[PDB]
């Protein structure tokens, strides 16, 4: 089987966090060997997927260049199914896909509120597992659409259970964490408690482990509602609640999702994806 250390050197990132305390990795730039891991899945012959959203005009302002992106820079070298999930199919931009792309579309309902968009994926990935991903891939990402692959996304990202750091947050304190904070929600973490503060923009692992991930963060957003509360980050609070309870085996760095907005500091050395700007004026239509 493979071992850690067959891919995984800390020690060429001396300077950032490598390495938790139950023993899973921070995969940094310059920490992995990537020919040693597409030599190894190749011979085992793996298909990876990736889940993407687009409701409403985040189809128009985002779906192309999230696709053509990914097309680029997702697994190169490996099968990869993309599902796209929309509730307009006829404005599905349907853009020419590379050697090892191939796709599927599915309609999905709009929630009313833009809240509950983002939270319901966690019911329909599930759902999509169930029916027919897992007979389809080893491995599965399920991402946010309004960012952009900018470099390669490849197999040093696998693993059971993956996780990805906030961009704004990777250096910061626990109890600086904006965790939901309130007792009442099913996503609460107590000041005191937290490893670090996960971004839901970018989640995976093996179809086996996204489905738990999915279900019991989709059993907390419907607890919160019979309680009339709701968790101040959405799907988000309660995926930071899920993997505190059950650590990841894998952990990507921020420059596997990066906020220019930032700038680009001395520890952000490779990005392979960014955020974009936010138009929440447009593209969402409640408060
Ligand atoms: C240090 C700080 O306050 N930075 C904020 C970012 O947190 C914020 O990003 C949003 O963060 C929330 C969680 O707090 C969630 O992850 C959202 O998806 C994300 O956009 C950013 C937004 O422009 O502003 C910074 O000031
Ligand atoms: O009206 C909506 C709200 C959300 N989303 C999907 O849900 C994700 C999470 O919402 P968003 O990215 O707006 O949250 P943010 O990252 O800005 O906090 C989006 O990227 C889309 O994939 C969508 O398609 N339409
Ligand atoms: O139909 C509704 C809308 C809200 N609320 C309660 O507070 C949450 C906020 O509701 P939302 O509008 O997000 O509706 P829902 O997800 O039920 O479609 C609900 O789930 C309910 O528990 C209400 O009692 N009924
Ligand atoms: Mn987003």
């Amino acid at each position: 089987k493979l071992k850690l250390s067959d891919w995984f050197n800390p020690f060429k990132r001396p300077e950032v966090v490598t390495m938790t305390k139950w023993k899973a990795p921070v995969v940094w730039e310059g920490t992995y060997n990537r020919a040693v891991l597409d030599n190894y899945y190749a011979k085992q012959k793996i298909t990876v997927g990736l889940t993407v959203f687009a409701v409403g005009r985040y189809i128009e302002h985002y779906l192309e260049e999230f696709l053509t992106s990914a097309n680029k820079h997702f697994m190169v070298g490996h099968p990869v199914i993309f599902y796209i999930m929309v509730d307009d199919v006829s404005r599905m931009p349907l853009i020419e896909l590379g050697p090892l792309r191939s796709f599927k579309v599915f309609k999905i309902k709009p929630e009313k509120r833009w809240q509950d968009i983002s939270m319901m994926r966690m019911k329909t990935i599930g759902e999509h597992i169930v029916a027919h991903i897992q007979h389809e891939v080893d491995f599965l990402f399920c991402m946010d659409v309004d960012q952009v692959f900018q470099d390669k996304f490849g197999v040093e990202t696998l693993g059971e259970s993956v996780a990805q750091l906030q961009a704004w947050w990777y250096k910061a304190d626990p109890n600086d964490f904006t965790y939901e904070r309130r007792k009442e929600s099913a996503a609460y973490i107590p000041f005191g408690e937290g490893d670090f503060y996960y971004h839901a923009a970018i989640f995976g692992g093996t179809p086996t482990q996204v489905l738990n991930i999915t279900q019991e963060c989709f059993k907390g957003i419907l607890k919160d509602k019979k309680n009339d509360i709701e968790a101040q980050w959405h799907d988000e609070s309660h995926l930071n609640k899920y993997f505190l309870l059950n650590k990841p085996t894998k952990i990507l760095s921020p420059e596997y999702c990066w906020d220019y907005h930032i700038g680009l500091p001395a520890d952000i050395k490779l990005v392979k994806m960014s955020w974009q700007t936010k138009e929440y004026n447009v593209v969402r239509n409640n408060v």
